[PDB]
């Protein structure tokens, strides 16, 4: 075959050939070293990552009989409880303690702001993200809806100077607001000068300056006529661009050209969710990008250097200029054949991610070519996703412990960022952190996977609400208090991330800027958005609310309990009319086309994909689980008919093909002919007998179908 020999294992050439030629060189690791590390760590570990997949399977079989010996009524919450620590899957709460993680960037330990998450096969969307730490106010609040889009302030094919002026309008309220002057308002300001080390800005009765002087940051240019001046507020910074001669400074009573926000903070490149890679192929493509990032050489356009800027009194200093960056490891359940053993088994995804995302890190430590691109303290940063309960946390800290081994790195130089997107986890949550006490960065929430998990999970209990319901559920609310509470009792504040789910609708800015403040509110030190420009956006929420405040406000607090969690989302008698069911299968029916088509016929991950009323969404493959968990329990529980999920998927099909109106092969008419409409058919069909309801397995077996028919 195409294969490589190391031990017991037979790795893709276009795998070995990458590591040996591109990721090993300037590590200073032996090659041949590593990959007796890499055979050694897949034989001592694999055995008890099976063990772990098996004791999921073992828990959801107990948990299904349990309900189906039961009849009707409500719960009982004591038995059930009960029945859950019987059974080991409720662990006893441990004494409380506080993390001790050390050597991480002060960008997850102090700084309060939003975070960016992106496909790592996609080099372009990789690229901006990185380059995303600082973005346009001007650009953010001109190109979306929060400038209304009313008479007169429509966006044209040029500029339109109505919806400019109430762009400076919006920004020069946020500096009143965020960056308050002695006396007046920035609305009136003529000029910025500094004198004494001193910002001061000129009205037209009199000069002022800031209400708080230690809010003035720095500046560019002339003391005297600055190019640009540089402010603070909460541990984020905000610059003021001075240009009479541009096109928006021209029309300007202080010639300001723009407000740049400090926006995406960190960034999560995505070897999960986000991404389709069922293949070596597929994943060479993705670490050859996390390796030029690393590297700082990749090119698709190029990464920013740092900000140069002068202090207040008169000095120099720099500040980053771009994002700092995680990985997002896949997580326990799948196998990929880029390594085999001599059986012909594939090995554990996750466990070659650690190894090879962690090889490839290395260079993200190192000069560039040119400082170094990322970590300055010495730091790896992985997010690891879908983990059930605390020995997988513990496994997947022995993991790392091995990898840093085999690179020669110091032990807990690997960090961890633990999601919080299983029931198994959220309610261990406390336990899950102290099994990760020296490693952990940070936690964080969602509403896409952790609802897909409620269903699995009491799949059996009876029909689950609609997925629109499932957002303001009681489980879900004390899910998300309940993450807060778990981190900052661990003391997280000051030394890790608390962090929660993203927003979804991408063209909906002005919602978002009215709504997602509440997470900050909530005492999170981050949040998850889907782009540069919802970055900037968002940041603004961090402005408004002083998050280490509310963390500091919530100390000690236990606002939701065990019982709480575990209240299973069940539908009420009668709860819905024929129309209300049809409406909500039409609804699942089409996101997993909408998503599916993309997935399977282009490998493509996460893109803006239009819902069933044409809002613009941009989700990962979570999506899927919960659409078709939904689905799979509606079906089970006899609300819907077989007939009823196969008419849906008629009518939405055709649908779909429009909204993709380009290589795109329609689904309709032919149905059994599109691979991807079948792959559709089956996450519902067969979603109840997923292992947690989990879509890879059918998925990448669809992609790889496809993949080899489009090569005959
Ligand atoms: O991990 C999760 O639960 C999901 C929920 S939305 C998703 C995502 C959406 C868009 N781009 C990247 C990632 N992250
Ligand atoms: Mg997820």
């Amino acid at each position: 075959t195409d294969r490589v020999s190391v031990g017991n294992l037979r790795i893709a050439r276009v795998l070995y050939d990458f590591v040996n030629n591109e990721a090993l060189p300037g590590t200073d690791i032996d090659p041949d070293s590593f990959w007796a590390g890499v055979d050694k760590v897949v034989a001592d570990l694999t055995p008890q990552n099976q063990a772990l997949l098996n004791a999921r399977d073992e828990l959801q079989a107990q948990i299904d009989k349990w309900h189906r010996r039961r009849v009707i009524e409500p719960i009982d919450m004591d038995a059930y409880r009960q029945f859950l620590t019987e059974i080991g899957y409720l662990l006893p709460e441990p004494d409380d303690f506080t993390i001790t993680t050390s050597g991480v960037d002060a960008e997850i330990t102090t700084t309060a702001g939003p975070q960016l998450v992106v496909p790592v096969l996609n080099a372009r969307f990789a690229l901006n993200a990185a380059n995303a730490r600082w973005g346009s106010l001007y650009d953010a609040l001109y190109g979306t809806d929060v400038i209304p889009e009313t008479d007169g302030a429509e966006k044209g094919p040029t500029y339109n100077k109505v919806r400019g002026d109430k762009v400076i309008a919006y920004a020069r309220k946020f500096l009143d607001d965020s960056v308050p002057l002695s006396s007046g308002s920035f609305g009136d300001a003529t000029g910025f000068t500094v004198q004494d080390g001193q910002l001061v800005v000129a009205l037209p009765d009199k000069s002022t300056g800031l209400a708080n002087p230690g809010q003035f940051a720095g500046y560019t240019g002339a003391a005297e006529s600055p190019t640009s001046v540089l402010l603070i507020n909460h541990g984020l910074h905000i610059e003021i661009l001075i240009d009479p001669e541009s096109q928006v400074g021209t029309t300007d009573r202080a010639g300001v050209k723009d407000v740049i926000l400090e926006s995406a903070i960190t960034t999560i490149m995505d070897f999960e969710d986000s991404v389709a890679a069922v293949d070596a192929a597929d994943k060479v493509l993705g670490y050859r990008n996390w390796l030029g990032l690393n590297k700082g050489d990749l090119a698709a356009r190029v990464l920013n250097r740092d900000r140069n800027y002068t202090a207040p009194g008169g000095g120099q200093f720099t500040l980053p200029g771009r994002s700092l960056m995680f990985v997002r490891n896949v997580g326990h359940l799948m196998t990929n054949d880029a390594i085999v053993d001599t059986d012909g088994s594939e090995v554990f995804e996750g466990i070659m991610d650690a190894l090879f995302t962690g090889l490839i890190a290395i260079h993200g430590l190192k000069a560039s070519d040119g400082p170094l691109i990322n970590s300055r303290t010495g730091s790896i940063y992985i997010v690891k996703p879908k983990m059930h309960g605390p020995a997988e946390v513990a496994f997947t800290c022995e993991l790392f412990s091995r990898v840093e081994d085999v690179l020669g790195l110091p032990q807990n130089t690997m960090k961890i960022g633990i999601m919080d997107e299983e029931r198994r986890t959220t309610v261990n949550l406390k336990a899950c952190i102290k099994a990760a006490a020296d490693r952990v960065v940070f936690i964080n929430t969602g509403f896409l996977d952790r609802t897909g998990d409620e269903i699995h999970t009491s799949m059996e209990a009876g029909p689950m609400v609609r997925k629109g319901t499932m957002k303001s559920q009681p489980w879900i609310l004390a899910y998300e208090d309940h993450n807060v509470d778990a981190g900052l009792a661990a003391g997280f504040s000051g030394r890790a991330q608390v962090g929660k789910g993203m927003w979804t609708m991408t063209e909906l800015m002005a919602d978002m800027v009215e709504t997602k403040i509440a997470q900050p509110r909530a005492g999170a030190s981050t949040a998850w958005v889907p782009s540069p420009t919802a970055a900037t956006l968002h940041a603004l929420h961090y402005h408004q609310v002083d998050v280490a405040a509310v963390q500091q406000g919530l100390a000690g607090k236990r606002r939701a309990t065990i019982e709480q969690l575990l209240t299973i989302p069940l539908a009420k008698e009668l709860a819905w009319a024929p129309d209300e069911i049809r409406e909500e299968v039409d609804n699942n029916c089409q996101s997993i086309l909408g998503y599916v088509v993309r997935w399977v016929d282009q490998g493509v991950g996460a893109s803006k994909v239009p819902d069933i009323h044409d809002v613009a969404l941009m989700e990962d493959r979570a999506t899927l689980r919960i659409s078709s968990q939904l689905l799979a329990n509606w079906l089970r529980h006899g609300v819907i008919t077989s007939a009823d999920v196969r008419a849906s998927l008629e009518r939405m099909a055709p649908l779909v093909d429009r909204q993709n109106a380009v290589a795109y092969r329609p689904m309709a008419p032919n149905f059994d002919d599109s691979i991807a409409f079948l792959a559709a058919q089956e996450l519902i069909l067969s979603g109840a007998q997923q292992p947690n309801g989990y879509t890879e397995p059918i998925l990448h077996r669809r992609r790889r179908e496809f993949k080899a028919r489009a090569a005959e």
